[PDB]
């Protein structure tokens, strides 16, 4: 930035650029820095697919640019590509090496490539290939090189190892642990752990060699064989380390030429071949599950099947997923499981492949039934065939029926008595049938009587579930059993108030701040029904406290202090309260595995503050405290707006990061949005929950400005913009981006001058930003002005806090806002130095394609927009416009578009300076 | 290919007067064509079959019999359909103004097109091709069907 | 069709039946022919990959059912298999040839290896690698074999 990078400096410059990205950890500001700016040399192009999906397209690129035989750096180009794509034999077999036999003399670079050649010699164990090997090391004089004697002293290990000699191969591994302790060990707590996981899993690989060896009998073998598997559950998940401690196991059990060790060796083959066709590698899943078909195991027939389904063919991997499900009707063949898997993966992936009608699945969806009943993942697997159904007969001129959802209903609520682990996802689609057959047996119930009787007995699929049903599980759909109580129904209007009567008898101290919400409205039908759900309660045993009254007694305190407008210190002694507090660190639910308890314990009010704030803006909401049972001060925030909507939005954010944390598209670059408890009260009033450590941009951009000492306005700033005609507003804007230099790049080194957190941060920033840059834009947020785009100080990222208006209700208003969200130049050159090429566009694609994946589930945690607010028109509009939005179809033209195509569109609308000279000063675009 | 090229258009009337084969190649021809448009199933006895796959047509399509060439060959064949499914029905139009006002013409172009398109005629939605070719096989071939048609057709030859 | 079929003489009878189809031209019958009443050995499911566009997925299975050296026919699979798809670069960097630098001595077999090993030679011109190769086919005493004197006269002329 401080170079005029105008100029050709750009070519010195960016040589070692790449090196700071290529072993950071970071990949989407490479592949951004890559595309931008740099695109002379077609080679600079070929390196882009390395690291996109298409590596294998890169490699035999790089194979015959590496028999050039012109450049040294061209050849070790490739051996740390296939390195670090694990092609450990092809690196082994490689021609640069091998001149005949043998290699070439002391090494100025060759001994980057010997330090690869090792490593995957190491990786294949082969006792010839490995000992020639360390006999062509051995003819050298002074092996000056630091990273060649560790793989080198493991080498001489392994080839020990083979030999039956224990205490030499105790010598040499004591040896690489020497050097690692002294030499590649560096300084903790300033470096990550990502980049010391690259010397850990050459650890974990040393000490699991040491403790193989350090046996004289198979007795203690197969128990150091499960203490390794159970070494194999702190590993994580990620591939790399995975592979490379696998392959050693591999290494180990194919220099010791025993029987047990053959045994867990083909072990080892069938677990590197099902760990690598779930991390979508299967180019060695295959040549590694092929191992296992000369030891002929009988599970490999299933696993040659998953690689065929993975790779794409689908029918024969149907034929042999049959074909294996057809030899069991011979002998045992453990009935629990072995059979009634393979018959429900047949079911699921017929499903998938699209491949029969629908009775010939249920015919044998029954079967599965019949095989095994104790066991809840082939009644999820119905449960979602049926609910899959509706909307693939729903998408043609289907209609309302009642069957398929009696059946879904009937299978998931028979589920969720097992297993509890997809009710996050699968109960509000449960409870979105309950309510919808219901009220078409309102609305023309005189065939289509049909769903009538349908309506007769889910409600009593409903009443039948709860009693051996757990009671939590209610709870993820609370608000929307908030809505939908005034269904003019009559008979599951009772089971909705049972089923607040249920989870008011269990674990009522989270959801009384929502029942005495509830009985609080302007008409006077929510009231009424507040009455019978409080009047029941204390009918009910387990009345411990006076907590009703006393909750009542916060309620209408809470309410009355957003009335009193002041342009006070009321009742004090209401805290402590066994009632808990509004903090969203009380009201979520720990993640369903499989004896827990629902809930974080218990934090309840304790000293409600004194010392109250009311904010600047026109319309002035006002924030409170608490002191809680640690004593922290939780901040919570009144408004005097209708927040209901607002709930709404945090409905649909909390749908939507919980499946931001299951995509591996996400869960590899960590994607996130920020979160909130928002209740409502009443109408036109409600609290919420304020996050702490938290700055807004405008008082970021208060700070710095007058740092610069630039001099500007206010009230004598918007004035001349509205004076300024249709013409003026371009040369209006250009002259107020020329006075204010973006200056936002250096407020993330003011509050991280440790570069690692402000690179960390940095990345956080984007990426927290770009998911909710088209998740508001998506709902239509609109209002983003700098008071309203805050940061959190602690780790970076970004919150929106106002969100008053949605479904594009800012276009409404005079002057609209016609920004699909505020990318604004201070926020464009804080992403980096590529600006929106980088990370920000492509967590922005990974957003819009798994929002795209995810229509149907994120549009039915919206439908209940429509009865929240029950009647509008414009609410079809905006949902309509929201479904199209969701889908990808572009407002102007209307057809479908890609996800690059959209985020590109969304991206250079944003930044077009045509649009962002329009738009009001109070969302000032020139910041 | 017109194993169910006819089918897709709803051939029917397939007795073995109209199966003609050449002597010079060994090419299959079908020749009466009265009917489209699946009018083989308005009558009495109806013909439900797709098309006439018959006990003396599938050994001679090999050993294998219809798992071969024959199931390969009419994947492509519906594929093909599928991909080119605008102009196939943008030439079918014209039955719609050689016969003009009718409307079981259209009820019989929107079957046509669920047909092209590759929807099962009962449980409407998409179907794959491989599924749709195994579904139109083992509809054929079935012989609870293939006694129930009419000796006209007759399906035991 | 005249043998009853019902019973188990459909082992012998197979192994020559994909011979007859597998260079006849034909290739739907022999898919057709390895997914019907022959579905015992896994081998034959990975076979069905090789004709029908994932081959390079039945390739890499092959090369490590090449690396068992118990039968010289699995060896020469994965040779025709290699040929048939034009990976001739990697057919002349088998280890299967080369042992160190040179090759085996007289050939009841391993003639078919040597007939796509000069073949593959031809196809990749690199004067060293086929050089040293006629200088290995050169030591031996009486090449009876119709196949390789072709490739090799022609590796001589190039
Ligand atoms: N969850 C939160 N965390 C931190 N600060 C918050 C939070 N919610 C609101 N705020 C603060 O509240 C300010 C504005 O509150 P807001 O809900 O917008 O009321 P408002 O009167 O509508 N403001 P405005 O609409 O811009 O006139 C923001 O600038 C933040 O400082
Ligand atoms: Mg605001
Ligand atoms: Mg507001
Ligand atoms: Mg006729
Ligand atoms: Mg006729």
């Amino acid at each position: 930035r401080q170079n005029p990078h105008d100029k050709n400096q750009n070519g010195q410059l960016l040589k070692n650029l790449q090196i700071t990205y290529e072993e950071i950890g970071d990949i989407d500001s490479l592949d951004g820095v890559l595309r931008t700016f740099a695109t002379g040399n077609l080679v600079s192009k070929i390196e882009e697919l390395q690291y996109s999906e298409n590596w294998k397209l890169a490699q035999d690129c790089f194979n015959v640019l590496g028999k050039f035989s012109d450049d040294p750096k061209t050849t070790t180009r490739m051996l740390k590509s296939m390195y670090d794509h694990q092609l450990y034999s092809q690196i082994i077999s490689n021609s640069s090496f091998h001149s005949s036999d043998g290699k070439i003399s002391l090494s100025p670079d060759v001994k980057e490539w010997y330090s690869i050649g090792l490593e995957a010699a190491n990786l294949e164990g082969n006792v010839q290939t490995l000992k020639n090997w360390v006999e062509q090391i051995e003819s050298l004089r002074n092996i000056d090189d630091r990273e060649v004697l560790l793989q080198y002293n493991i080498a001489k290990a392994l080839i020990a190892i083979s030999n039956e000699d224990p205490l030499r191969t105790q010598k040499y591994i004591h040896n690489s642990f020497r050097l690692i302790g002294t030499n590649f060990i560096t300084s903790s707590k300033e470096t990550t752990l990502l980049k010391k996981q690259n010397l850990l899993m050459k650890l974990h690989s040393l000490y699991d060699l040491s403790f193989l060896s350090s046996a004289k009998d198979k007795f203690e073998y197969k128990s150091n064989t499960t203490i390794l598997d159970y070494r194999m559950e702190r590993i994580g998940a990620d591939f790399v380390p995975n592979h490379y401690i696998l392959s050693m196991r591999k290494s180990f059990d194919q220099l010791k030429m025993n029987e047990q060790a053959d045994a867990d060796l083909g072990k080892t083959f069938f677990t590197l071949a099902q760990l690598a066709r779930n991390n979508a590698r299967l180019d060695i899943a295959s040549e590694s599950l092929m191992h296992c078909l000369e030891r002929r195991l009988p599970q490999a027939e299933l696993e040659f099947a998953e690689i065929l389904w993975k790779q794409g063919e689908n029918d024969r991997a149907l034929k042999i997923v049959q074909e294996i499900h057809e030899k069991y009707q011979e002998n045992s063949s453990v009935n629990a499981r072995d059979r009634a898997a393979v018959l429900l993966k047949f079911t699921e992936w017929l499903d998938l492949s699209n491949n029969s009608a629908s009775e010939q699945i249920i015919k044998q969806y029954q079967d599965i039934f019949q095989i095994d009943s104790k066991w809840d993942k082939p009644y999820y697997s119905i449960g979602l065939y049926y609910s899959r159904l509706l909307e693939r007969k729903k998408a043609e001129g289907y209609i309302t029926n009642g069957r398929f959802e009696y059946r879904a209903i009937s299978y998931f609520l028979l589920a969720f008595e097992k297993n509890t682990a997809k009710v996050r996802e699968n109960l509000p689609k449960v409870i979105t049938f309950w309510l919808d057959i219901a009220a078409a047996s309102i609305s023309e119930a005189p065939r289509k009587e049909m769903l009538s009787k349908a309506t007769e007995d889910i409600c009593s699929h409903v009443e039948e579930a709860l009693q051996h049903c757990p009671t939590y599980i209610w709870y993820f759909v609370l608000t929307q059993l908030l809505s939908r109580l005034l269904h003019s129904h009559q008979s599951s209007a009772q089971i909705i108030m049972h089923i607040l009567l249920s989870l008011a008898v269990e674990y009522p101290s989270h959801i009384l701040w929502y029942i005495t919400a509830l009985v609080n409205s302007n008409s006077s039908k929510r009231v009424l029904r507040g009455k019978h759900i409080l009047e029941k309660y204390r009918q009910h045993s387990q009345n411990p406290h006076d907590l009703v009254s006393s909750a009542l007694d916060l309620t209408k305190a809470l309410t009355r202090v957003c009335l009193q407008d002041v342009k006070f210190k009321f009742d004090m002694n209401v805290a402590p309260s066994a009632m808990v507090v509004p903090v969203r660190k009380n009201l979520d639910i720990i993640s369903p595995l499989e004896g827990y308890q629902p809930f974080r314990p218990v934090v309840s009010i304790i000293r409600f503050g004194s010392s109250y704030k009311v904010f600047s803006s026109l319309k002035k909401p006002k924030q409170l405290n608490i002191i809680g049972s640690d004593g922290n001060i939780y901040g919570i925030m009144c408004k005097k707006e209708d927040v209901r909507q607002d709930n709404q939005y945090m409905q649909f954010a909390t749908t939507m990061d919980f499946l931001l944390s299951k995509d591996i598209a996400s869960r590899k670059r960590s994607l996130g949005i920020n979160i909130y408890s928002v209740l409502s009260l009443r109408e036109d009033c409600g609290i919420l929950e304020m996050v702490p450590n938290v700055v807004t941009l405008r008082s970021i951009l208060s700070t710095k400005y007058e740092s610069l000492k630039i001099k500007y306005s206010l009230k004598s700033l918007h004035d001349r913009w509205q004076h300024t005609a249709v013409d003026g507003k371009l040369e209006f804007y250009m002259e107020q981006v020329d006075k204010f230099p973006p200056i936002l790049y250096q407020w993330f080194l003011e509050n991280f001058p440790d570069p690692i957190n402000w690179f960390n941060a940095r990345n956080t920033y984007a990426r927290s930003y770009a998911v909710m840059a088209m998740v508001g834009h998506i709902l239509g947020l609109g209002d983003r002005h700098c008071e309203n785009i805050l940061l959190d100080i602690q780790t970076g990222k970004v919150l929106h806090v106002d969100l008053d208006c949605l479904f594009e209700k800012g276009k409404r208003l005079p002057v609209p806002e016609i920004v699909p969200f505020r990318l604004t130049p201070n926020l464009l050159d804080a992403l980096g130095i590529i600006g929106t090429e980088g990370t920000f566009k492509k967590s922005s694609e990974v957003t819009l394609a798994l929002m795209r994946k995810n229509e149907v589930a994120l549009m039915n945690v919206i439908e209940t927009i429509m009865y929240d607010r029950n009647m509008d028109h414009s609410i079809q509009k905006a949902l309509k416009v929201l479904r199209n939005k969701i889908r990808g179809i572009d407002p102007q033209d209307g057809l479908v578009l890609s996800v690059a195509g959209q985020t590109e569109t969304l991206i250079q609308e944003a930044t077009s300076e045509d649009n962002l000279s329009k738009m009001y000063i109070g969302w000032l675009p020139f910041w």
